[PDB]
């Protein structure tokens, strides 16, 4: 029932639809086609000099800008990297972002409270998602809610960065990646929407690298809206247990089915907060802690949550794997000294309150697959995102956790001004010396190169740790020394 089922939709709709006012609609039709800044207001906006800047500053080189806004400043410039250009570029991507109500949803997996913006956008952000709630008043009823399915494709890299670059076959584009398959769909249980859905009431093709397409059975209680061409808009805040992955095929070509079904969001978050409490307490007890320690936290809100759950686990047991014991028992032991926490999270780093808190300049504050705050004393380590030139999301959290013992570190050899052990006279020389010689990134500064070498000499490829020791030799007795000394003390 192709135009049966659409039609019969657009007539539950059509008193809704009529009753729209002008501006309600406007609201519906800025939530599907956000607006893009205009790359003439923003040069007319800058000084010579910076335009002379970023002429000279290579877009498509650095890995600090999106895709999306790698092509934004490619097209505007028609018209390594200093610490002044960097500067720049972090306050230059604050005013080139479009206004985005589902985007700043997804970021902020629905807190939109979250200072992570100008307060002036936040409170626009904040007035046009109640107004969009206060419209989907309607629910789509017992009588169409069992008759019909909806649609939805869906880009993997949306889901998880790290499996998408693997997904479909290098060799053959017709093919998914069996293997990949299998860990994308392991453990995908069940998903949240903290944004607004908008689907589509009959299935569509495939396009631009849409290879997960979803099959969503409504509940009968679900608030949504008819749009325009036979689309749905669905309420913020549902919750979707996944019933089935399979690999599909649609014209000769290879496709992700996933079928869910909507369930309360309440539902979903009662497993969550019980996985929290399963995960500290094998933790707890596992690391010598009190029972009742608070130090992993699931910040989960999107459309992945399950995977972010599960990871979680996965992610932990490589960490006990790879380091010494007494080591991990150590440094965790100061990260709940000082209320630290490890936050496993599917919102964007500037969302999460143990940065922001001690962030308030929104162009300081990072978006990234890791990140150690001491202020906080927490790891934060974002799912969704590929880290630059990381294989998974286990070597990124031990890279962060190098961050801590950086800081433990330092702390032991001067309790009163606490600083990093890499701000250290000592350090800085072997950094001087030693800082090019190992990954790309680690160049970056002797915080970085620490956590570079640290991770690398606790990698599952013992010819990780071998290279450090003959390409990096002081700055890995200069750890090796660090861990005795804290391990010891
Ligand atoms: C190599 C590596 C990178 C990252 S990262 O999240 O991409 N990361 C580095 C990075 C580099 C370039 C662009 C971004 N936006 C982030 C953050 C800032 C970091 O150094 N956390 O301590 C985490 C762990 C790692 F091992
Ligand atoms: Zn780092």
């Amino acid at each position: 029932s192709r135009y049966e089922k659409w039609e019969k939709i657009k007539q539950h709709y059509q008193h809704w639809s009529d009753s729209l006012s002008e501006e309600g609609r406007g609201l519906l039709k800025k939530l599907q086609i956000p607006i893009e800044p205009k790359k003439d207001d923003i040069i007319h906006s800058l000084s010579q000099e910076e335009k002379e800047l970023l002429k000279r500053i290579q877009i498509d080189s650095s890995d600090f800008l999106s895709t999306e806004e790698k092509e934004f400043l490619k097209k505007l410039q028609i018209d390594p990297l200093s610490e002044k250009e960097k500067e720049f570029l972090k306050k230059l991507k604050l005013d080139i972002q479009p206004y985005d109500i589902n985007q700043r949803l997804q970021d902020t997996g629905g807190l939109i409270d979250s200072p992570s913006i100008n307060l002036d956008v936040r409170k626009q952000y904040k007035r046009d998602i109640q107004n969009i709630d206060a419209l989907l008043h309607q629910s789509i009823g017992s009588t169409l809610y069992n008759k019909i399915y909806l649609y939805e494709n869906m880009n993997i890299n949306n889901l998880t960065a790290t499996l998408g670059a693997d997904l479909v076959d290098s060799t053959d584009n017709t093919k998914i990646n069996r293997g990949i398959f299998n860990e994308f769909k392991k453990n995908f249980k069940y998903s949240i929407s903290s944004n607004y859905m908008i689907v589509d009431i009959n299935e569509r093709p495939a396009l631009d690298n849409e290879r997960l397409k979803w099959r969503i059975q409504l509940s009968p209680d679900t608030r949504a809206g008819y749009l325009e061409n036979g689309k749905l808009i669905l309420q913020r805040n549902i919750g979707l247990e996944i019933k089935d992955v399979q690999i599909i095929k649609q014209s000769e070509k290879e496709y992700i089915r996933i079928d869910a079904k909507v369930v309360p969001k309440s539902k979903i978050d009662t497993k969550i907060q019980e996985a929290q409490l399963n995960i500290n307490q094998e933790w707890n007890k596992a690391l010598g802690l009190p029972k009742y320690t608070k130090l992993i936290t699931f910040n989960v809100h999107n459309r992945y949550a399950s995977n972010i759950v599960e990871s979680a686990y996965l992610i932990l047991n490589e960490w006990k794997n790879n380091i010494q014991s007494d080591l991990i028992k150590k440094v965790t032991n100061y990260l709940v000294d000082g209320n630290g926490r490890f936050v496993f999270t599917d919102i964007t780093l500037p969302n999460i309150a143990e940065q922001y808190t001690h962030q308030d300049e929104i162009y300081e504050q990072v978006h990234s697959k890791g990140l150690y705050v001491p202020e906080s004393r927490s790891i934060l380590l974002h799912g969704p995102s590929k880290g630059v030139e990381l294989r998974n999301d286990s070597e990124g959290f031990i890279h962060e956790f190098g961050h801590a013992v950086d800081d433990y570190a330092g702390y032991l050899l001067d309790k009163n001004q606490s600083d990093l052990v890499t701000n250290s006279k000592k350090f800085i020389d072997i950094f001087k010396e030693e800082g090019s010689n190992l990954t790309s990134y680690g160049r970056t500064n002797e915080a970085e190169f620490f956590a570079e070498a640290f991770r690398l000499m606790h990698s599952t490829d013992h010819a990780e740790r071998l290279k450090v020791q003959k390409n990096a030799p002081k700055t890995f007795q200069f750890i090796n020394d660090q861990i005795k000394f804290i391990i010891n003390s």
